[PDB]
């Protein structure tokens, strides 16, 4: 039954609502002009960044890598987020224990990347829960291997905005990424995958009932999980080049 | 012989009297009207069901009474368990042996005596205080509207073999003693007694059904379809694993299906 | 009339035999030696209890734990056979059905260790039919909570078995003490007491025929009725030692 | 409200289990006897000792008993860490207060989850593979012995309390939201927490152990026991340094001890 996988969406996207305070919907609001009163304070340069950080780690180290380490920092908070509307995903907590850890250490990446999207325009993306704006040519800027770290996030989520999802379509496609059956290390694969087949089902009938002029978007949806693997895939190479060629050290454990 | 047997009847029903609250004739003097007490609230639909519940002045609803359904079933384990060391040489047994063979005896013998709880209309529920509709229970969202009809199928056929609480005393005790049960170490000391209870049970039903042909036979072929009943529950359970969110049963019943057939 | 009070005792101790199995003549000559042919088993310390626990739950853990399981055990069926016995007390199974219950579940324990004390003598007490002796000494032994267990059940058992009744006279002081008027819960204590009354006439004139030269026996058999009471109080205060502070559990319903 | 203060007693206890493999329960199975799979070699003397760590085949003894205690308190740290990140608001506080919280809560938690691996007669050491005697350990020369009694003391005291692992989950969280740890710079946002998990922790123990008097009490005043276990511990640190030649602690532990109450 259609009204089945309706009331899954529906369920799906009022979880998605208490994990994620700053949605797809309030930050586009923000990009552009809604209600205009509150608007960010800019980052475009080193001098505003220093204005705007004794404006709000505290200075003590180079630019670059206070804005890599910031990063790092708040990657970890998302984590706690996910892990807590995965919990809401049903199916999930009853799945071995050590398979919801495997599923949530690989999901994970794919969907920060996706969800910063929603942060971002083509000219850069929110930060501290909407509050700043830091260009996306600033973060180009900083010194090599630190230049290169969010350029390949912003190429894709101006490809990925295109497509006008909205959080309820997001609700489904951030559940049908956690629920991949073909993780490294994943004792029981059927019952997951028996899991994300029900949330494809909710999906396709989301995006067929919400965009029925775009067509084929559902297939164009999968696709865009190839193109984020890689997004991943490259930043953990990225990682490497870090982890070998540099001197200062504070990571989150 | 006849004495032995009819002593071992008349045993089993005292016992099962002083560990069953609500017997068969009960629970039919309630459903007919006969009762000279109190008239059990009708639960129908989602209105009354609110007012069912909030009849307390004297979750969502599908868990909810997936939820009071086992609270239900805990007690009438510990009813069974009660009855079961009543039986002769039962406590006598190997103590694995008496573990699973209430592990395997329990749930048939709960489908066995909630038909007397039912007619094709509803179930009586809560000691006799309510009663839910055969459409209520059935309407109910996909998953949980199917744990309910198969029960209902199988009372109303069981329920026109006409059988009374010292039949069913025995008929129980039948169930219990089973030698089939997987992982048994001891399955002849059991088979014995089963045989026992099998000449009992054939002498009751002549001496209590004179004019029912064949009732022994038609009776045994019912444990068949308990059986199947127990098998489709089971893989109703897993349903609830993958459709459901947290789940996780009462730590009894969790005991009771865990590695079950 | 005399005749219809010894044709009650005799039909108590016909009831008795049946019931019971191992009898206080047959434990006598094993506990002394009457036709030495199948000498039990004994048990006399932790080495001898493991070679006769393999000569025989079986081994998974802490051996004064199993012994005192082993107990649990033995005494949920003995209630059976005394629950049996009762059905053929003239009178009680006419009782309303929960009287009959309230009776048993408090005349239980009582009966229990008037008849372990046909098992015992001032060293030991007869297991598993017959088969096995276990020492007194070795009970006595068993780590703290558990070694204070049995030995009351000793001392009341030498002072019990010096009045020496036999099987008939005990036929009629176990359904005394089942008849008892006072115990917590009952409906109607009138008929009870009429049926003890009764009882209580069978075991006097049992007595005076059977022991003429004790004077006063029925006297000393009713006051040991206090000592029992005292028996089952204490043993039930001693199982809430266990219930609080320990960590094994496995127990009957 | 209760459905909220439930939902966080079962997402600590869940993320509890993902955190500590050896966890009471598997450690009271294996004291226990219960287990079925593999028994501890105990280790009671300098003989068997020797046996213990030669049976690699499937410095000095004081010494490279008291390295064995680093590896493993560095591994806890981690596991501890890792239980953290997961007690909700904890990872949103100021990022040199979640440092100052672990610096001071992972020892006192530490000792907590020791007992857990205790009885009176020795402690579960290496997964739960070796069982050293607490007459070994106190037997051991001066300064060396003194580091082991006093945790034991504390154990057996703790443990009559029979926590199970879900009350632990909560009053480990408790342990690590603590407000008074020096140099904090944000302490409400941590109160505040700590009271949530607080009413929860009351929650627990009244619902999991209905017949202990006072039990939310008695534990709170465990607290301090714990404090002073860590004060002892750091006094029985700098006799180490005097009697003892080269000493220098594992890195993370030094970190940990350095500028420490
Ligand atoms: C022995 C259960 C009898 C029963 C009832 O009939 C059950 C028919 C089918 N059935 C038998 C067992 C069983 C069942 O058993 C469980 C607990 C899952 C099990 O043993 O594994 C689960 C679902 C259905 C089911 C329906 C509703 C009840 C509802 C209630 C309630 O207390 C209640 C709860 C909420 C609102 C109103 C009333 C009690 C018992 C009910
Ligand atoms: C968490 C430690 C548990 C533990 C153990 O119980 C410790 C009880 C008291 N205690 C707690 C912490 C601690 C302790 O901690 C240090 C590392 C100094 C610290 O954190 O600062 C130092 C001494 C004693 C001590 C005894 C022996 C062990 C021995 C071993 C071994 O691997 C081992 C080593 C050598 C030979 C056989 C076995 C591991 C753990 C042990």
């Amino acid at each position: 039954e259609s009204a089945d996988l309706r009331a899954l969406a529906k369920h799906l996207y009022d979880s998605y609502i208490k994990s994620f305070p700053l949605t797809k919907a309030k930050a586009r609001a923000i990009l552009t002009g809604k209600t205009t009163d509150k608007s960010p304070f800019v980052i475009y340069d080193m001098n505003s960044l220093m204005m705007g950080e004794d404006k709000i780690q505290e200075q003590s180290k180079e630019v670059a890598i206070r804005i890599f380490q910031g990063c790092q920092f708040r990657s970890v908070e998302a984590v706690q987020e996910i892990t807590e509307y995965a919990k809401s995903i049903p199916g999930f907590v009853n799945l071995d224990l050590n398979d919801q850890v495997t599923l949530l250490k690989y999901g994970v990446h794919e969907i920060i990347y996706t969800m910063l999207a929603s942060l971002m325009n083509k000219d850069g993306v929110l930060i501290s829960e909407g509050q700043g704006f830091m260009t996306r040519e600033f973060l180009k800027s900083l010194r090599k291997p630190f230049g290169d770290f969010m350029e390949p996030k912003f190429e894709f989520a101006v490809k990925f905005n295109a497509l006008e999802l909205d959080d309820s379509d997001l609700a489904i496609f951030i559940a049908v990424i956690i629920l991949s059956g073909d993780r490294p290390g994943l004792l029981n694969v059927k019952p997951i995958e028996d899991i994300q087949d029900n949330l494809l089902q909710a999906l396709e009938l989301q995006l067929k009932l919400n965009h029925p002029e775009s067509s084929q978007l559902f297939a164009k949806l999968l696709q865009k999980m190839t193109d984020l693997r890689q997004i991943v895939t490259e930043h953990v190479q990225l990682l490497q080049v870090i982890k070998k060629t540099e001197t200062d050290m504070s990571l989150h454990p």
